[PDB]
């Protein structure tokens, strides 16, 4: 299962973690992935597992790479076709700014009522049951419906979309990577030549009547972009929510603190975002480069994971403790340098209206009996279940 190790990485920097299933994983994922911060560790290190990589394990260092474009480039972003996601600088800013038209900060600020809508009606089906599993209940119905709301989709669309997203990421067997996109794109191009030629205020409209480099974008660009407005909001909010939720069902004080201090839900979605992170992408080297005494050879790939900057000690005092009064947050969970996160603010308002609503209309509610709480690892990580369970006595109707 391990690589030969490369003749160019000297033996002391080895440290076989594999990203997919790290040995500390029943403690908790965020926990398992901080065993790269143990003293002994080096800040950069060699990984036999996965075809064999680096690993930058401080923020300082995963920061300063995702700076450094010309060095390392997102041409190969995962170990071992979606636009922006695959481009460097200088093409990247056009589609990243055509992108940001669609899912920036006055669109988020437009339907914040409408998620809050949405968020409600969730809620209040599952209110009176006294239970639900908040994966499948909440989080992963809570995403798609925001997608339909920005792209001017229709509800009935909805089941057969998430099945193609699902494939992308939880293969049942049924299509390939390859045909789950294409099937996805089958379903885009007409909607995006229609709205060609009669033009909605919805994000496919937009970016399907949208200029790159002097001309129109075309079909393929218009597809590959509205893909990666879906899926980019999906797997990493669904996860997302599910970490925190978890988190709060077994802090009945942390609970109380949002309720009592609602004021304090922005700094406590922020607090959240840093202890939670859940994200690992990579790059691939340019060039042989020589980065903080390590040589490090052109086409070299490094995770550079955005969940480790919050959790290093070095950023953040006592980091895997939540307190919602910290000054400095300091975490880059929706990335850093040229490809941050395009829906942060999108994000942010998902998390910050769903703790308010949940909040809302039940305050208490606790892990179901008996369970425990399994979580996962890759390139998002996350959970696999959360079963919860309230006393529909002490909810209310709103
Ligand atoms: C908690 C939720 C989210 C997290 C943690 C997150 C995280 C990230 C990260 C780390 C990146 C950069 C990856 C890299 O540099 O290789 C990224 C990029 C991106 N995200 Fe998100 N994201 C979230 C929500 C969303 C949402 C809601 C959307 C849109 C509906 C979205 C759309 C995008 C897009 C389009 C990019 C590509 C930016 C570019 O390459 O220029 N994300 N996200």
């Amino acid at each position: 299962n391990l690589a030969p190790l490369p003749p160019h990485v000297p033996e002391h920097l080895v440290f076989d973690f594999d990203m997919y299933n790290p040995s500390n994983l029943s403690a908790g994922v965020q926990e398992a992935w901080a065993v790269l911060q143990e003293s002994n560790v080096p800040d950069l290190v060699w990984t036999r597992c996965n075809g064999g990589h680096w690993i930058a394990t401080r923020g300082q260092l995963i920061r300063e790479a995702y700076e450094d474009y010309r060095h390392f480039s997102s041409e190969c972003p995962f170990i071992p076709d979606f636009i922006p996601t695959s481009m460097d600088p200088p093409e990247q800013r056009q589609f990243r700014a055509l992108a940001n038209q669609v899912v920036g900060m006055p669109v988020v600020d437009k339907l914040e009522n409408r998620i809050q809508e949405l968020a409600c009606s969730l809620i209040e089906s599952l209110r009176p049951q006294g239970q639900c599993n908040f994966t499948e209940d909440y989080a992963e119905p809570f995403p798609i419906r925001i997608f339909m709301l920005l792209a001017g989709l229709p509800e009935e669309d909805i089941p057969h979309l998430k099945y193609l997203t699902d494939q992308m990421t939880r293969p049942d067997g049924s299509m390939t990577f390859a045909e789950a996109k294409e099937a996805l794109y089958d379903y885009l191009i007409p909607i995006i030549e229609q709205r060609r030629q009669k033009p909605g205020t919805d994000a496919i409209s937009i970016v399907a009547n949208g200029q790159v480099n002097g001309r129109p974008i075309t079909s393929d660009e218009a597809k590959r972009m509205c893909g990666l407005l879906l899926v980019g909001g999906l797997d990493t909010v669904v996860n997302f929510l599910s970490f925190s939720m978890e988190f709060l069902a077994k802090s009945p004080e942390h609970r109380q603190e949002l309720i009592e201090r609602p004021e304090r839900i922005p700094a406590a979605c922020e607090e959240l975002l840093r202890r939670f992170s859940l994200v690992a992408d990579g790059r691939i080297l340019t060039s042989d480069y020589e980065f903080h005494g390590v040589q490090l050879k052109k086409g070299d790939q490094i995770l550079l994971p955005q969940m480790l900057s919050g959790l290093d000690e070095r950023e953040n005092a006592a980091p895997m403790h939540v307190d919602f009064s910290r000054q400095k947050v300091s975490h880059t969970t929706f990335g850093h340098g040229s490809h941050l996160c395009l829906g942060q603010h999108l994000a942010r308002r998902e998390i910050i209206v769903t703790l308010k609503e949940w909040l809302t209309r039940i305050p208490d509610f606790s892990i179901a009996p008996g369970a425990q709480i399994q979580h996962k690892s890759g390139i998002v990580s996350g959970v696999q279940a959360l079963p919860l369970v309230w006393d529909p006595a002490t909810t209310k109707a709103v």
